[PDB]
């Protein structure tokens, strides 16, 4: 035989076996006599407007089209369950951590950043992990990727690092001269830059890399308590990549290398796995750390701030049909139960807004009502009414305002979120100086090695190359900034390449 | 106490015993803890980005209405079942009239034409009366009228006649000039305008007035022979009509009138019905008929075609939710099943595009997957996927292409259409001068009485008053070729109108 | 000749005199040889698919209707200047205000609120009183009301009270049930219900009534220096006022009252203008005001805080195309120029985020291209690109990423917002009680006359009166709780009514 | 110094020579002050709300996406003109035909068929090439393909067709099962089976194929006498094909091959042209043709229907903004002028109605309002109106109503379509059965070479080798049916390849 993906029909017949076919139909459930010719008046005439049968299904082929995720396009789903493995109660009182052994419904989506939904998977780029969990108390989206950090600290840069990072708006190629120009006019893309352009750039599929939360978040506690936390999800399959050699190969050989993967890892029972661990800082170290604790191109050492076991999360079931389960996944960050809460991260402030306001478009006002994104663990009850596409039955005829003397929805006390204190000019304070160099000097010297740091500055040497030579200089200004070495080596390949 | 309608809430509240109301939640089903106060830094301090109670449920409001039906924007609904009554499968296979006792459940929706969703029912203007039959064989919507005829002949003459009614493009104001000079200018419409400002030009409600499938369509046996029919369908309520000054008090009385009526009713029990009565003509007759059988301002004599029944149409169920099941109505006059097809009719053949059309806009591409709009009594099987709010599972992992050899869905030729001949030359054949006056001379001096003409007269002339001389003048004529008195009659009145 | 309003057409025509009248043509732009008949095989044949001029034109007219505003749906716009009379130097630097004498080109909509589209103009309501400056640092939109407060003072509960203004859930009537609850449960709203319910309920047309920012808002000048402010614009026609009666009456003799008014006065020469003041507060000011200077349910006294006269908004051009330059029309209160910026009042913090989104809803990604939203008078260039009916160039080949060193689009540090020191702990206030009745007996007892109370009391129970008998009893323990006799005046109309 | 493609942010840059950088606004048009960095309260505060700017960017940014093409999803596009070298009035009224040197502007697409929006230009797959002719008589889009003939002939297979090819549902993979299973059971398909797998089936860019309108078409002349005709506009440029080898090499190197080639060869002046010539069949010819000359699977032996010379299609000017002006690039096979009409090919018959239908979805109502899509050589005036994202004027306040008396736009009766004589029953005939061999025999014996037939089998052989042996054995049969040879060398491969 061959891989379960590739007979996945075969397999849909022969598990219909015995039963015959099913009554082909219009949408609107009649009959249809042959779909396989149309209806005119002679065998060489006119096509009639009374063909409904063609009408109802070119005209839905004609809507099949939904506008791709604006990032993160291309990707790959699978679902499982998240089980509770440690008790982190004394930080959270999420229903999700509840007790060990508790085991609570997750979706996930793995994929690439830049390319659109034809691109291949193997190619050097950020990696999308998100993870859905369908908590009693309404869901939580943890949406991050398998790095820890990003390249910038501010939302207000993200639409323009994005833009810079896909096509030039009058060729509609990728563009060297955008993608650095940027880069080097932002040293704080450094750290994010150095780890995108190491081993870990091009991983082996999705089921050998790691997924973090990458923002510091809050967590609180059944007394009110409160912590900042960093969320952490390690591949119990272990990191593997992919060789600049063979992610070219693959990327036109199988650019669904990933999606094939995963579905053929899940179908043989090979059901991958990842460990879910938070390394918890307070209120009081929060206002010690040597760099601003929310800022997104730093990490928290794990010397200092050990990794702390939570649970365990496992995939275990392929979607059944790709179109409905996941190209229709909607997660968003500001989907959180009471426990969990987000930080002052500007990056993650506004994500808070930026992802239910994309769903609305890409999917439409009731996105939340797809089936694979109803918080379908818990129950929705509130005063929201209609919009289009109107599922269910809209709450029916409970009272739509709040407050009513009707018994309808009320307060949760309980759920309030946590209280801090805030003081300051309400003002644009500039974050493009916290420190672009010295977790990226370390990075370069600890976490790699030689041969490794080898390759990292052949990579960015081979892509920078192309971008124009006062865009090298600057970008070469910076590298040498985090370290003199890092600088020369990838100056040293530019002269070759620029021969 | 009051009617059933004005204690709405009342009843929900004390139909849920002592039950304890719902959590409110999030649109993702996160319990909110306080949804009556924003969240600020401090007292009088601005909102944060961070409250995303507020913006979920914000957003959602911002998001609430849909575009009104580009005509018979405001009516009521109202569910229940049609059940056969009489044997007349002699000259239709279709399931629904399959034998005695048979109920199809359906679904109902009455409306005025012109006015957008804040109008008030009770003014002059024809009445919607579409029905939905959910059955076996896919949903059948005989999307009727008030009335046995229309206006016009020809589809392409329609958003025309429909702008004509509407308002002014530039003051957004009523045009009496526009009304007139269209009807004036196309005479065709003298039939359903006599009827329109007849006494029936306002019934007392929807449950006083009768229904009509208005075009001419066409009946098949399980034999394959076909006849041509017209559906009706009587109230049993019986017919009764608001006097003007009634009609102009409740306007603003209660421009709800209709709804509130209807609600009511069924409320209270008192459940509304029709009995569904057919007119059956021959192929041979209709090659002999002295007027285009086909023809949608023309009725067939019931002294040649007279009424035979079938069953009856009975609603003894309110909505739930208002947007829900009756805003989001969709009645497609192409959803035909077996044993039930369109005539040549150019309006109904106009239709069988449109309305589809206006729904995947209107509502979206996957409008008949709204529940109101799903043919559940049928089994929908087809090779359509994908399109923005794609609800249920997209039919899972089936194969998506015909013909295969994977045991998908398979079309069934005892669905096939009856095949009728035709021979002529593809062109735009005039029908503007159709006999625009033969049958609406019988309407005024033989089908009513002197006690209506004179209020026929008297409510045209209180609307054409309005328009200038030359569009009056040109009306007037229009009226003297039915009839000179029809006509003096009008222009005496105007004469006194213009002072 | 009739009125203005009621010639359109004849003008258009006369206009047009002597010029031949354009070929009709396809959407495309091809010529139609017939546009009066379907194309068909054979006069008595089906339709064709082939007849593209049909479907063009079907398909168009089934799509003419775009969702209408969430609330204040039913209005209507004209178009004029702001002219500057008055130095505000001192206080805003915006340039809209910088010199006497400068004019400024605006637009203008006036609006009911809970009515529909097809709803009557002259009913109990607020009146919306939207002004669009197109000015050189962009659009400034003053989205004011006919009133200087209104019924709640946070966000959250908006979409609750317009859900309570307008139709039940269910039944899709209006509930004075729904619409007392919430006022009886919700007394801070007792201020602007007060003057729901007095003459100024029902202003005789948009013409004779004044305008209010009603919100208090910042002005910065050229120095740095912030104060807060009032803006309110008097009507130079004189306030006039329609009694319940006749409102009433015009409710179904013409539902365009107020549209035909403007109309006609504008195109007679009549133009309609509004003397611009604005109240001034300085911070230290605000700091001791006797209530929240935030809160949107008091107003400023004259007497400490005078009117200083601005400008003049004058009426003079109406609309060529409604549905284009009215219906179309985007008011987003965030549109503010250098010099003007939004006050913490938490409803006005709501509003900065809801147009824009509703906007981006109702007409589309891009509203801000169509013609009357363009802010003409500016020159957009950003970083922002494409996205659904991208008009005009999309920028072109310029750098589409920020920074960059190819000399694109730089922001200005002079329209730096200006910096105001906050602190408090992040929590969700409750404002629930502050002060909801002080201003209101002021109101009651000094603003108005014992003539006025006396209907206001009349015009309050004959709405009330619908209402549940526990509801009553809490209204009018809100309304003694101002002043025993206004709750007392209630009580004993009430008491009639229930006979 | 690179390409021109390249250094396209370099020459914008340098075109701009001394002149100041614009201000950076919002999209309201208010200048920003900063817009690096968010509002907060606090340098590690939260972000308020109040920051409009980012509000008003990311809006946008999350909004950049529409849905992409159906089919033909990534494409490359080019501006130019056509100029007329022959006359051919004899055989075409139509205006663009009107007068040698008659020169009119052009728009142009290249496009790949499955791929979605990222996949790789250099694969095996059918070219799209449609182009624009904006005439005076309206904009003529001939939609066609670099392949005269087509899979299918009949529409309703068009979905199936296109699912089959694309991803399977359910492992969102390319599937050969899907393929080859439906290719099988419709041998209709042999023919463009065999071309596409030829050299053929991967140009070498855009500039060295040929195109064509595939279809049969019916030309009018000035005296009402009608042929029907084919359109053939072959490169100037010379065919050149890229190697299977090297197209998997281009297609990880370089995806956007198509795109970068044509941009440059534009730049660089080296303008690419095509010459257009047509085949005229008469109707008499018609009736005698051995094949249906309306099927989509069938050429017009040169030999015996010469190709007659008509003109130049020349691109000469790359787009400025590619989103704007080739993403929204909508062409509508329905757009045809007077003296160009559809013949009864039942495939075209399809299309009339598809692609505006898919245009209203994908870019919207008023989709030709878009500037590269209005018809701005002719003045379009007719009786639609309103619709989402309407510009311009929406035509004013002229009358909207047809028949009028007011003047406005009037049909022309010389644009009347061709009359054409059709009888017959109606009913769906079958044509699957219409020789599916004949041409493909003479295609796979005379059109190649020994050489060329030896590549084609392996083409074949490599792709069909993954499908299941049952549907590899029924793709045999088809193939033996064209030719014993034919079919025997694929099956030698696919023994060697089944190992
Ligand atoms: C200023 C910050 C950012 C903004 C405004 C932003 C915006 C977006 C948008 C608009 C989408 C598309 C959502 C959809 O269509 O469903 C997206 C997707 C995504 N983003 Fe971000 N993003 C930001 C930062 C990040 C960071 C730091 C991470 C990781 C912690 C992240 C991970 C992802 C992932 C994995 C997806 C794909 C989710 C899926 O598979 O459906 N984003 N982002």
């Amino acid at each position: 035989n061959r891989d379960p993906a590739s007979d996945q029909m075969k397999h849909w017949k022969e598990q219909r076996a015995a039963q015959k076919p099913d009554v082909l139909t219009t949408g609107g459930g009649n009959p249809v006599g042959d779909k396989l010719n149309s209806l005119t008046v002679g065998p060489r005439g006119p096509l009639l407007v009374q063909d409904v049968v063609f009408t109802d299904e070119m005209a839905h082929f004609d809507r099949e089209r939904i506008p791709e995720r604006v990032v993160h396009a291309k990707g790959a789903g699978a679902f499982g369950y998240f089980e509770v493995t440690h008790d982190i109660t004394r930080y959270s009182k999420a229903k999700v951590f509840e007790h060990i052994g508790k085991r609570t419904p997750i979706a996930v989506r793995f994929s690439t950043v830049a390319g659109e939904s034809g691109s291949a998977d193997t190619v050097r780029d950020p990696r999308g992990f998100a993870v859905k969990f369908y908590t009693e108390d309404g869901n939580w989206d943890l949406v991050g990727n398998n790095t820890p950090i990003f390249f910038i600290r501010d939302a207000l840069l993200f639409p323009s690092f994005i833009h810079s990072q896909k096509r030039n708006p009058q060729t509609h190629l990728k563009d060297p001269d955008m993608v650095w120009d940027f880069w080097s006019l932002r040293p704080e893309s450094l750290h994010q830059v150095s780890f995108l352009f190491s081993d870990r750039g091009i991983p082996d599929g999705h089921r050998h890399m790691n997924g973090y939360g990458s923002h510091t978040f809050k967590l609180v506690n059944a007394n009110g308590e409160a912590v900042y936390c960093k969320f952490h999800y390690k591949t119990d399959q272990g990191i593997k990549n992919l060789s600049v050699e063979d992610a070219a190969r693959l990327a036109h050989e199988d650019p669904d290398y990933g999606l094939r993967d995963l579905f053929n890892a899940i179908a043989t029972g090979n059901y991958p796995s990842w460990t879910l661990y938070i390394q918890v800082m307070t209120f009081s170290e929060a206002e010690i750390f040597p760099f601003n604790p929310f800022d997104l191109t730093k990490v928290w050492p794990h010397g200092d701030y050990p990794l702390i076991p939570v649970g365990k999360l496992v995939l275990n079931r392929n979607p059944v049909n790709y179109f409905a389960e996941v190209e229709q996944l909607a997660f968003d960050p500001s989907n959180m139960p009471p426990g969990i809460e987000p930080s002052p991260d500007k990056m993650l402030q506004g994500r808070l807004f930026a992802y239910p306001d994309t769903h609305r478009h890409r999917l439409g006002p009731n996105y939340l009502q797809i089936p694979v994104n109803c918080p379908y663990r818990a129950r929705v009850a509130n005063y929201q009414r209609d919009g289009p596409m109107c599922m269910m039955d809209n709450q029916g005829g409970a009272p739509n305002y709040y407050p009513n003397s009707f018994s309808a929805p009320e307060h949760q006390p309980s759920a309030l979120e946590h209280r801090t204190h805030f003081s300051g000019d309400v003002q644009r304070f500039n974050s493009a100086n916290d420190d672009n160099v010295t977790q990226v000097r370390t990075f370069y010297l600890k976490v790699l090695n030689e041969e490794q740091r080898k390759r990292l500055c052949e990579n960015i040497a081979g892509h920078l190359k192309d971008a124009q030579l006062f865009i090298q200089k600057k970008a070469v200004k910076n590298f040498s900034d985090v370290h003199p070495e890092y600088g020369s080596r990838i100056q040293a390949l530019l002269d070759k390449y620029n021969e």
